């Protein structure tokens, strides 16, 4: 009978006093997903506007429609800021929980952030440009814009990257594992990656938090750029200078690992040691075993 | 007081519209909504799998109001959305500029594009049909059919595939890239509208899988994760496979190439990598791998 | 005949009277459920519902890591009303699904048509069992948890884990289908896994076994196989498979303790066994045994290096 | 402060046990009654069907309403069948003392699933009534726009379309709900009749803020009434309200009382008048002229 | 369930039979819904931050009331044109047609800017309706109290939309301003009223007011007063002149009738001919009986 | 009826290009009207979070009658302490922004746990005496059921008596009266008023077992008191002499009936234990117990109709 869920209750009620590392309970209200999903969506319709939810954006409305997102960024953005500084603070210090301070701080933070959104339209407009050269292909701008989960992957970790620079504990990771989810395309968001980046088909690509890529990178589906299996904080992950193209299915690995300006690295490589600059390396030719089915 | 700088802000990225125009679509001239199109997608699927997605209370005694009423709303959304799609592609073909009225052009052709999807929702639902038996003919281990339908990433992917697929044949501008990148983004699995597959077609597993615009794949195929029917790094043009009838391709295998053709009831193993065609009923793998062993 | 642009008919707006033909594609459409059956499930038995599978993993997740999902606001004080709701709902909706999940899979046991157990009380049977092994549960995502502590050296937290590690995530929801599978509960197991699977590229399948302190990290295109079987303290990265031979019944491998398998390996047969300690390198591809303490690694590949032009 | 929040579960406690001790103002057991939300939409459904284009939907046509009203019948089937068999059920454990764990072994499903028919079943019917209504209302009110913006918003068609529904209902012996019904359209309108009113076709009240029309009133054909109407019981008194003949009109804040006070054909009830007996066919009863004081301001 | 396709079938025939209480064809007309949502949007331009909306300053203002103008300039334009098409083709005996129609689109357009543009004159005859409140309620708590729940404001408010609908001949929608406000409060205003300025109902319920029916400026009115017409007859409904006060429950019937400047109507009065200036009248006492009980 | 030419262009797309001046003049109209908004950094409590906590307070009340139909014994903790730990939450912010507004409107002071913690306190004090109001809301129940012989049930008249609906939020809304909390007594008697046609005024004084029948047009002033067993129908008014905080409005003692459409009116007049006010009756002294007063029987003018 329902007569046993009372006690199911307390038994487990019971277990978050003897397994207390997987709850939060407590009047220290940790950052919200979800508040974090939102203040992504509205930093998206900043950037985009025309191809997100609105439809009906004009030159004749569009102040009203960034002036109200800024103001409630400003507000959501300072709140999910200021709780993860607080969490961070007493966790680091082993402090319990019994517009000043954190929150002056997150404010400030949250300034910042508002105020680079026009500069990073700039990158993200190469970006898109770089979506269209490196995929001749493709309809329009429209449809990259639209549709290319490349793009995607790299707004969110481009707003990721300016928080990881503040100093925010939780958000920027939960930011880039909202778009790796969507994409399979996983950036770290402490990775360094110039401008006109794309990324084309992207799922399986993983990127680390100590990788450098300059300008004019493009990669395909299934690239690691990672760390090696044996022994931007102490470097682990590679260098990746301009104008390189990574092929499906390539991994990459190593703090000194550095791939010169205009290589190509073909699919299917795996490398551990540095390319010079103007090299195309690849597999060589795969020894295959032919049978017929009888 | 801080607040007080909002106003400036707003007004820089005011600015960086007019200085940035190429990532924004800002006018009265609406574009398509990704948001209706994917619902216009999920009421698609509701005429194509009734039972298995958000009703569950459908007999053949209420089912002709459950379609009729969805077919009745999709000839006006698809309608909608599509006459924006070939607004936008003649607007942009001839760089044109938004007019100072409500424009109806294309309406007439959106709607005769709309008219000939809908027509062919029960020729679709027999080809979707020999995907769901390909299935459970190809995971032996596949607890029923219900199973297969309900939650086989796949045949998910497959079937907004091939919905995309038809409007793609249709000419109607980017509707089709986001169907499939829809569909990508809950699977894993990458199909361009422009591929051409036949029927009896499965996908197992599936995350990773890339097949491209001119790849055209044959009858009761098989494919695993990670598979790419891609093109050459270097040497409607085809530059994608041709995959014959029966053939199975293992995981992680890659297949290059315009003129690469898989021949009918040929096998290739996982982690293949192939740039020339295999003849009828030959098993291609790999050499067996060199590995390092070493104690730690 | 001519026109100021180049389709004809381009200035047409929609014409109403074509509405007319809709009730015949309606009708066709009708036809074909006929005409091809396996396709729907139309009758008076309704199957499962995806929508309430996914809430019901909602609910258990909410229980399992209260304060890192929906409500922010849970202390001591009131975390008792938060659960005992859950508990209670679930419950309800669980007994609900099951219940169908049984009756369905009896009718297409055997021949019988919709038109015979107490499915009911074997569904709420099913239900309680899941929702008493709760506690236990934490107690092994717990050390799950400090296993990508301690499998990440880069992890900000145990807190970052546990709101943003999909593998984490696809743990969760796989620890769930098991406890199901393993009570025999047909299509809902494979439901949940596949959910996480679309949320997470990482796809378990619900039979596979997995020991505490398991640790995928990055997870994109990992595979795990119903017959597989993974000991304790194992670490998984991205696309690793644990798949079945090409060329009930174990088809997949055991991985004993202490194992870390790195990105892209595939490790294939169910007489595959990879020992205590092994490490199994990057893009390493091995359908047989390997003994404790090994690491295996692939040979330094022959790449052919020349000029961009 | 937040010391204070450890108040709380005892005051949760407090109310817990307070159920325990006053039981007759919450329905805690296993045996759900009927959902007010449910009744509502109910409500909104049947609405749907009888006025097709003049409620949430705006694109129906003859191409498409088939599967508009086959799909709302087949909603409405099971939606009713649930709230009926709940009132049912409650209703008998209330009458035989039961209580809800002993089980109850009657098939009230089967009984609410049948009264559940006969309403779906007499809509056609209920048009052709409504249609008479609406005509009503425009014949009526000589300022009346159309019969579309009566359709609309007349807040007498809205409670009488109501009151129809309930008023089936409540011939069915369906308990609650009916009471439901009328209560909603009350609290839309201010204009409140019993479920058990008997009204004929061509009815209309103009304005009807505080109307009130009792249970056991009778009302025939082409009968109008203004705002502030009652027709009621005796304060010092089964048929306990008046019978309303066809014709007649009653205007603003009249009072009409009695079980045995019928208004005859045609008659006319002017504003403010009070009766509590008959008035033969073609009369016109007004007020004598009021007295009035007139005095200057300061 | 297989006696529902039939009763379905039945219900279908009515609405051939029946065809008065339906409208189906291709010509939707205006929606209920979207004309509520309209009144919301007004409501929230008339009373910033008395509303759905509490983080409303001076500095985000803008970018509300310019997004809502914005936006029910579409949205009115859509239901006055709807309103005026299906009115006039019911006045012509016109049918539906079967082409999707532009027709009176840019007519209701422009009656919709005229409603936009007087919004801050309707703003200033609301400040004297809510300076009358506050004069004629003497226990009012605030201003405040009265923005946020005075039936009487809310129902003049309403009925000041509507009129400004009324007189710029738009069918339909004016009634059902009012008929929504009715609805909410009790208070029953026809749009064609003209009411000047500085007015007030206090309590309200039962408030009956004719279609021509004139009040002037600086008018307080009670619960169950009738303004209306009379039972034995273009005006036909009173003239009320400044001042008047108008006590609860009194009836004043007739297109002849003039209250005349600064008259008082007591409680329960009912008169069907005019008053002079500076008359107070009232009922003559009851004559009571009493009797004890038992 | 002319049809102006032009009538039927489609819309005319840069005559938007007009709506931003529009939108100016309606902001330079707060600047001239400051009386009608309230700008600013200071917000105001919420309508619909006022509606929303009256919503969970019914739901505590009335288990089983309102939004859930699966309570028992074993959950209804569950649902019950929820809601107390939400109201605390939501009923302190509500109450604090009532106080802190009222506080800088009666001073000068302009925007740029003190209120908290007294909104706090208010808040528990309501939450604690929810049982005792559960008590009395019984009490009034019942006066329905007897008040009305022909109700089918005690159910019936809570799913939809609105006599007892309006009494309900009145009583809630008199508790936050009786604490000195601004604002939101009104604002509840106000929806009170909205649903049911019924005004009480939220300092109104009133006894256990009142039941008002129909209710339509019912008003009750602020300084009226009515004790125990009092019955009410339709259109009473119970008000202050228009010809005359300090008592202006009756008092009713016990046991009293007040039929359709009379008026009792004036702070001395007091209506005696088991009075009946007959239907239509203006009254404006007081009158003994057991006093039953009638209308003498109207005088009728009968006509043919021609
Ligand atoms: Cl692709
Ligand atoms: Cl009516
Ligand atoms: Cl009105």
């Amino acid at each position: 009978l329902k007569d046993q869920l009372p006690e199911i209750t307390d038994r487990i009620v019971e277990s978050y006093r003897d397994f207390a590392t997987t709850h939060h309970l407590g009047h220290c209200p940790l950052p919200s997903s979800e508040a974090v999903y939102e203040i992504a969506q509205d930093l998206q319709e900043i950037l985009f506007p025309g191809y997100r939810r609105r439809q009906n954006l004009h030159m004749g409305n569009v102040t009203y429609h960034v002036g109200d997102l800024v103001d409630s960024l400003h507000d959501r953005l300072t709140q999910q800021i200021a709780r993860a500084l607080r969490h961070d603070y007493r966790r680091q210090h082993g402090i319990s929980c019994a517009s000043h301070d954190f929150e002056a701080l997150a404010q400030a933070k949250t300034i910042t952030l508002l105020e680079l959104l026009p500069r990073l339209r700039r990158t993200l407009a190469l970006d898109v440009q770089a979506a269209f050269d490196g995929d001749p292909a493709a309809g329009s701008l429209d449809e990259i814009i639209f549709c290319y989960p490349g793009l995607h992957a790299v707004t969110i970790y481009r707003l990721a990257h300016e928080l990881y620079l503040l100093d925010v504990p939780l958000i920027p990771r939960m930011l880039t594992e909202w778009a790796h989810s969507q994409t399979g395309i996983d950036i770290h968001p402490g990775a360094t990656i110039g401008h006109s980046f794309f990324i084309d088909h992207g799922t399986g690509v993983v990127i680390g938090e100590t990788c450098e890529i300059a300008n004019h990178v493009k990669l395909y589906q299934g690239v690691t750029l990672g760390a090696l299996s044996f022994p931007r904080r102490h470097k682990r992950h590679p260098t990746i200078e301009d104008h390189v193209v990574i092929y499906a299915n390539a991994t990459v690995l190593g703090g000194e690992t550095v791939i010169g300006s205009h290589a190509v690295i073909g699919s299917s490589v795996s490398l551990s040691h540095s390319v010079p600059p103007n090299t195309i390396v690849t597999i060589e030719k795969p020894s295959l075993r032919y049978r017929e089915a009888s």
